[PDB]
């Protein structure tokens, strides 16, 4: 039937080689003549980036959990219509830094919002669309490393970030067919060799 690309999301903390690994993946794909679209959430479009700004900017006014969740999904709705679905329809590979798993992990695990409510909004915004593959970069939580000023989420405590970590691992266990957990605590080349063994699988998913 209708045109098909490949929707890959990457999840995990910065400082875990997510970005260099995404670049690696992108170059390996592009050398094979495949169109690759790099993007990130929240953000990805002019309006979505403005929503991002509201989400990250520290304020003395506390942001309600529901506000934070609805803003995340608002940016996502804009980003899906403007960037992601159009790329997939061109048969491109989308490599998206963070997606709805981050919502489950941060807003669910970190903020304590019920999984059911996040799931309701996921279906509302996305219909049946989910990533084809989600790469989780897992390693023990590191706090305070390489830190203008801390944004809203950076200000959180170690407990918050441990809940985020564990939620990703839980999610990957609930639907193993959609995830691959990468040991981001392993040497740099050893992880990119994992990416090599992955490429053929990606290519198959794509064509
Ligand atoms: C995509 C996404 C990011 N975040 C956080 C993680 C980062 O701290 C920040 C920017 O990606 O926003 C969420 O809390 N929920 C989400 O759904």
């Amino acid at each position: 039937n209708a045109m098909t690309g490949l929707f890959v999301t990457l999840e995990g903390p910065e400082g875990a080689g997510k970005s260099t690994n995404r670049d690696y993946l992108a170059e390996r794909l592009r050398e094979r003549g495949i169109e690759v679209q790099l993007t990130r959430e929240p953000g990805g479009t002019p309006l979505a980036e403005r929503i991002r700004e509201l989400l990250l900017a520290p304020s003395d006014e506390p942001m309600a959990a529901d506000t934070e969740l609805l803003l995340m999904f608002a940016a996502r709705a804009q980003h899906l219509a403007g960037v992601i679905r159009p790329a997939l329809a061109r048969g491109a590979v989308v490599l998206c830094d963070r997606f709805t798993d981050a919502t489950y992990a941060y807003q669910g695990g970190g903020r304590g919002l019920p999984e059911a409510r996040i799931a309701a909004l996921e279906s509302f915004v996305q219909g049946d669309l989910r990533p084809d593959l989600t790469l989780v970069f897992d390693l023990p939580v590191e706090i305070g490393l390489a830190r203008g000023r801390l944004d809203r989420f950076e200000q959180e405590d170690r407990r918050f970030f441990e809940a985020v970590r564990q939620t990703y691992l839980q999610r990957a266990a609930q639907a193993p067919e959609r995830y691959q957990v990468l040991d981001a605590g392993l040497p740099l080349a050893e992880v990119q060799a994992g990416l090599d063994r992955l490429l053929p699988n990606l290519l198959e998913r794509l064509n």
